């Protein structure tokens, strides 16, 4: 019953995407896939910091504002230029609305990490468990959703729906405290550096994408 949305006769495939233009350095064919996604990345700070931490992972920021994504593109081109032969070659940005069906972008289980760093607290579609189900679809079993905000109400709203969904399980404080991504995530971004200035609080919460029960 509760997992019907995830045991599918006709699972979808992504639309055609020339990832080689975003990560030409892995053009043999394409050598890797995007495995880390920064949803609503803003000016790209998180990606910049994750880049060296995860030199083997391709990292993609998705940003709905074209002004910001046009800017971020010039920024990572600068970072590549001013840099060894692999520097910042594993990050790029994409103009897109993450609420418009992520399975158009990524294969099933493609991603190991999804970051929602200081999301703004329903034009294209209403926010629902269905959205979280689309996130679960593109997220590997064992993958993690990383969540941080200064807005207690947004924090509690995200937590409420993530724990309601049957494919997400909250990770402990201990897990968070020993995780390098939580550390980076806390102050990698302009909005995060803002909040500490305002003496604000940083509400973190992380979830594992549970394995889907087997159907056969
Ligand atoms: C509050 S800002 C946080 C920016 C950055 N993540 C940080 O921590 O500094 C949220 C960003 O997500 C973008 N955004 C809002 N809704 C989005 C959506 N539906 N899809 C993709 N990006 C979105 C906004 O343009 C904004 O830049």
């Amino acid at each position: 019953n509760p997992f019907s949305d995830h045991q599918l006769e006709y699972p979808v495939s992504p639309q055609d995407m020339d990832w080689s233009k975003l990560y030409p350095y892995y053009k043999n064919q394409m050598t890797k896939k995007v495995t880390i996604a920064d949803i609503g990345c803003g000016f790209g700070g998180l990606m910049i910091d994750l880049s060296p931490a995860f030199p083997e992972d391709l990292i993609l920021g998705m940003e709905i504002r074209v002004q910001v994504t046009n800017y971020v593109e010039d920024r990572i081109i600068a970072l590549r230029n001013n840099t060894s032969k692999h520097g910042f070659q594993n990050i790029n940005v994409l103009r897109g609305n993450a609420m418009k069906f992520l399975p158009n972008f990524f294969e099933k289980g493609q991603l190991s990490k999804m970051f929602f760093c200081f999301p703004d607290p329903h034009k294209a579609r209403i926010i629902t468990n269905t959205l979280l189900s689309e996130y679960a679809y593109v997220l590997k079993e064992g993958g993690v959703v990383y969540t941080i905000t200064d807005v207690k109400d947004l924090h509690e709203w995200m937590v409420k729906h993530l724990e309601e969904h049957p494919l997400f399980e909250r990770l402990s404080k201990e897990w968070e405290e020993n995780d390098e991504c939580v550390k980076i995530m806390r102050n990698a971004t302009e909005e995060g550096k803002k909040v500490e200035r305002k003496k604000g609080d940083k509400f973190v919460a992380c979830f594992t994408r549970l394995p889907t029960p087997a159907i056969l």
